[PDB]
């Protein structure tokens, strides 16, 4: 099993782990990379009723194992917060318009 599935994009906690790590290093640093420029804030417009406390960071998640180096975000997402804590596993996969759906 995979900890987290966005419709057929299976991924283990730890591939989790390395993403959000990583997108926390940036967010530290206060740089931005990519068109759609990743890190920023995702301001929960859908609203999942989340463990973790906001201000909510958006942040790209492949499927091929690494980490977002600029180009690609891919559709599936990795959101944590100002402490580097875990709010979730969001998809563009399976909802509609530019929504994302949690990663079952
Ligand atoms: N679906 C969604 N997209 C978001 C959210 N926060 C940011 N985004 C997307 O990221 C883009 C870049 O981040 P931004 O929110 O800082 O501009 C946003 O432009 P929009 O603000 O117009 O939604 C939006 O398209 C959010 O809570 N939900």
């Amino acid at each position: 099993a995979c900890d987290y599935t966005c419709g057929s994009n299976c991924y283990s906690s730890s591939d989790v782990s390395t993403a959000q790590a990583a997108g926390y290093k940036l967010h530290e640093d206060g740089e931005t990379v990519g068109s759609n420029s990743y890190p920023h804030k995702y301001n929960n417009y859908e609203g999942f009723d989340f463990s973790v406390s906001s201000p909510y960071y958006e942040w790209p998640i492949l499927s091929s194992g690494d980490v977002y180096s600029g180009g690609s975000p891919g559709a599936d997402r990795v959101v944590f917060n100002e402490n580097n804590q875990l709010a979730g596993v969001i998809t563009h996969t399976g909802a509609s318009g530019n929504n994302f759906v949690e990663c079952t």
